[PDB]
């Protein structure tokens, strides 16, 4: 039924019937949005320079935050470990049992946050989280445990960490707004509530989810060299080496030696806030000028899936205003910012039909705009250009990390809604890496540097980081700066 | 982010905290909805007898419609062929180029039927279709063709045919209401409008989409023994042999002799309308009594995904009425027929949490029903029972056809939204087949009889049936009853 179950072939996409004047505008969209291999190589050179800068004492626009994971997982770890992921709408609690052969078992619950928890008191939040952990532990360990359960806490909010078992909140995001937490260490706040309920849990690590994605994926897949999130937000994490981190000079204890690995949470959404290398167009400038924080998050704005529909909307409105398309149409819906979400370029790029009838139905039904076939061919071209630009720019971050560290091969453990669901994304990213490196290789599965699906970072990853951490803490091996 | 990109593992599903009274009701639900292996074998034996009955002179509840495809595609077929797929809302035109090594290329367009066609004249309909085909051919063959393109027409309406290149409309369905067409052969009606527009197409075949799924999938995959649809509706098609078709004795020319293959479109939705073997519960009886055609489509009612939410709804109301669940709830939204669509059992079976928070959020948000976790554990067990019974009954159709024809091994080419999207469906079906056959086999990938994703029946299949038919029409080999 319908088009059958297997992915339809890509449409042929003939441009033979497109009139000269529209075809000139299509070429102008190609000039605006195509990222050449040379431009990619150029962006990567500057990205490497900014990765270096963020690790220097002076710092830079890329935070390059030390994650205080100073060893790799081996895959041979065993035991029971907890993970907590505090999101905007819910708390997830995960019991991970590590099998010792790159394998694990999970048992997980999800506790939806009451509306008021995001904005009430500090004690109310940590008490709620402790009540969920008590309910969980009491069910899964009805007769307690002989050793407390180490817990890793995924707390993906701007924070500073001078050691892994700490997180001083810098600023709340994602709808949280709780007094008396900004500027304080959240780890003892949660531990205090745990102890109040006499729950046998020791909070031993606080992480960013992308650090988790890196370490979970390297536990199951030892070829992992990076964890990357390609969604509404963007981020990457990898292992540097202590000697490469000027900003830690003089602060490390001697048992964290110069050749020690150090996981880094790049927070590279802010790469090129100086607007010197990314190929921002007039439409990107408008998106930025109209955003909550103009001049911030330059790289996120150029690569996040959240803006891809918005770019199309502004281009389309421009084409309309300049007299090229939708001449007789009521275009009022195209004047609403963010009316086109990521589903628009997605559906348009998935349209299997030469006459682009999925695109026709989307425009008529959702935007009240009737179109000619040749207009839809422009619209389809535009969607392909915007989806492909975002993949080629994301891969500059992958390439900069690999080139910085000398990784000639890598699995890049990827997650987020763009990687997982945007049409053709994996193909677009693989072609981008092939174009950067000029590999002579037929099949994407054989690419020396290739994206693969990540393991669960904020659950499994935080639990494995808790396992690694607990082994250091037990032995007296340092997990932070001297004295901390 | 979230649970990461990989399928979460199945929840543990502890029943330890479920009170004795609720566990007794769960056991009662397992009695009502479990289909044993011996039951499935009992059903298969009767289903074979009913397949044989539908092919006999006296007929039976299973139509067993000869589809007038009297040869197997070899995979060596080459050429350009058209398919037309006419639904209730859309027309699809497919140009299929066969490559001669079980491979094909497609080029396809989709045209939404104007609202006024459904109630227009016969001429308006065929004219519209011909104008779509003129448009399409004018583009993909701007200088014409050396021989007319043979076209296979998937005509998704009750119709009878005494030869492949004919279809006499029985009754319009899908709120079509066009005069002068019921009781008439639609092929010449379409051909006339084609010729009026001087389009180089010859309509050579009219088919049911499931016959197309069988044929297209056999062209690409030589182990295909059946085409099966498991969606809102259900159907199967497979090749029988003319000697097994008593109702065609006396009607066939010598060049469709007793040893000839004959594709059958079973339309086995009506299996067991006489209610002799399917394990109908009181809930299935209610569904039938309240359905548009009580006493019809018994097997479809017991296997289609459309009913699975509704079976759950009535079970849950009956448990509320008996005082077991939702005791202090306002259950008024649960009293609406078909309020629970296939997404309810699907989301419930996909819930990865031990506390079943997806199911909590589904019931609280969509039905205004608050639940205890032990209620949700009963709800999850009910969803699993209902999804599992539908898969096990579906595979009784597969096994009947395979045992009828002596297929010890087979690929069963499957499509439809239940096969394609219902959680765990493929594993349920594969376990059902292993249970019927008592195979000693560890991996589902290795099962002797297995479901595999089908090729596109209503497009590609209709074009390949057009190719096989044209070969016979050109040579003067028959494709129907003597003299038709």
């Amino acid at each position: 039924v319908r088009l059958g179950p297997k992915k339809p072939p890509a449409r042929k996409g003939s441009m033979a019937d497109v009139p000269a004047n529209l075809m000139e505008q299509i070429h102008g969209l190609e000039t605006l949005f195509t990222v050449s291999s040379e431009k990619m190589r150029s962006i990567v050179k500057h990205f490497i320079s900014e990765l270096d800068k963020g690790l220097s004492k002076k710092g830079g626009n890329i935070p390059m935050i030390p994650g205080w994971v100073v060893e790799y997982p081996t895959g041979k770890e065993t035991g029971d470990f907890l993970a907590l992921d505090l999101g905007g709408t819910n708390l997830r609690v995960v019991l991970v049992k590590l099998g010792g052969n790159h394998d694990f078992d999970t048992t997980q619950n999800k506790y939806r946050l009451p509306d008021h928890l995001r904005t009430g008191t500090s004690e109310q939040l940590w008490s709620f989280i402790a009540k969920c952990l008590k309910e969980f532990v009491d069910e899964w360990y009805p007769d307690g445990v002989s050793e407390p359960l180490p817990l890793g806490f995924t707390f993906s909010y701007p924070a500073s960490q001078k050691k892994i078992n700490s997180g001083v909140l810098q600023r709340w995001t994602k709808g949280f707004d709780i007094e008396g937490v900004e500027g304080h260490d959240v780890v003892p706040m949660l531990q205090e509530q745990i102890e109040k309920l006499n729950i046998p849990i020791n909070v031993v690590a606080l992480i960013n989810d992308t650090t988790g994605t890196l370490v979970a994926s390297l536990y199951t897949d030892p070829q992992t060299k990076m964890g990357i999130i390609i969604g509404t937000g963007v981020n990457g994490a990898y292992y540097d080496v202590v000697s490469g981190i000027e900003k830690l000079e003089g602060l490390l204890p001697e048992d964290i030696g110069p050749d020690s690995p150090m996981a880094i949470n790049c927070e590279y959404g802010s790469f090129d806030n100086e607007h010197l290398v990314l190929p921002r167009t007039k439409y990107d400038v408008i998106i930025d000028e109209e955003s909550p924080r103009p001049g911030q998050q330059a790289f996120e704005k150029m690569t996040s899936g959240y803006y891809l529909g918005e770019i199309m909307r502004l281009v389309l409105l421009d084409l309309y205003d300049s007299g090229f398309i939708f001449k007789d149409q009521d275009i009022s819906k195209l004047k609403e910012a963010y009316v086109m979400d990521t589903s628009y370029p997605s559906k348009i790029e998935d349209d299997p039909f030469e006459n682009l009838e999925d695109t026709d139905d989307l425009f008529k039904t959702n935007l009240n705009i009737e179109t000619t076939v040749v207009e839809r061919k422009l619209i389809r071209k535009l969607a392909e250009l915007v989806g492909t630009r975002a993949a080629r720019l994301t891969v500059c971050g992958v390439s900069a990390i690999c080139d910085k560290r000398g990784y000639k091969t890598a699995h890049i453990a990827a997650d987020g809604s763009v990687f997982n669901r945007y049409p053709g994304y994996k193909e677009k990213a693989a072609q981008a890496l092939k174009d950067i490196y000029n590999w002579d290789v037929e099949k994407m599965e054989d690419h020396p540097i290739q994206l693969v699906a990540a393991e669960d970072g904020s659950g499994v990853g935080a639990a494995i980081i808790a396992c690694l951490t607990q082994k250091r803490l037990a032995a007296g091996k340092s997990v932070g700066i001297k004295g901390e």
